[PDB]
């Protein structure tokens, strides 16, 4: 997260660090009590390495009775997603067991009904991606409050050139945004879980190329049937 502060521990209990061989990978956001959804270019990350999910963490690297890494069972990428495009950016991850819940750990609703967020809309994003140009980890969460953009905006020649679907929905960059390590987290809209962080390049707070993230709302089917 580019220009953003660090998070109130354990105050997103919906967190969750993708972890490839004990290293953070991806953001990721619990939304069911035994999946956590992410980004599919994630798991480009890749062939039969270690994906474990940290849960109920505020630290990457300390101890804290809340924090909890499960083990992976299955991950299921959308199936339409491809390694050139931004479409269909979503996967799922079904962890070992059922997340332990509690203040620290506990799935966040996401949206069910397909209609845009209204532009201007204030949105939450959080994750322990790079702070600065040099690529600087954090050890802490962090996050950043963005205003939704609207998508003819986002759309245009200057911004992103037409890519923006009606699947995809765009929010400001204006030095303050998401950037490497932070694909897969979740973009949070009244308290309701909307986008998720795409997963493809893109340059990091640069006011004319704006984040993207994939609209949960309009994949709602596609979620309930890999839960099935």
């Amino acid at each position: 997260i580019l220009g953003g502060r660090e998070a109130e521990a354990h105050a997103r209990p919906y967190m969750a660090s993708v972890q490839l061989n004990g290293a953070h990978l991806c953001g990721g956001v619990l939304v069911a009590e035994q999946w956590v959804l992410s980004a599919a270019h994630c798991l480009e990350d890749a062939a039969d390495g270690k994906v474990q999910v940290l849960l109920g963490a505020h630290s990457l690297s300390q101890p804290e009775p809340s924090k909890r890494l499960y083990d992976v069972l299955r991950a299921v990428p959308h199936p339409d997603s491809q390694p050139d495009t931004i479409d269909h950016d979503l996967l799922l991850l079904q962890l070992s067991e059922k997340a332990t819940l509690g203040p620290a750990v506990r799935p966040l609703p996401w949206q069910r009904v397909d209609r845009d967020v209204a532009p201007g809309t204030l949105c939450d994003v959080a994750g322990w991606g790079i702070v600065n140009h040099a690529g600087r980890r954090p050890d802490s969460l962090q996050h950043v409050l963005l205003p939704v953009l609207d998508r003819a905006t986002c759309n245009r020649r200057t911004h992103h050139d037409g890519a923006i679907t009606e699947r995809l929905m765009c929010a400001e960059s204006n030095r303050r945004d998401s950037c490497k390590g932070d694909a897969g987290g979740p973009l949070v809209c009244g308290g309701v879980l909307e986008g998720v962080v795409t997963s493809g390049s893109r340059v990091c707070g640069n006011r004319k190329k704006p984040g993207i993230y994939t609209r949960v709302a309009s994949y709602a089917a596609w979620i309930d049937s890999v839960l099935a």
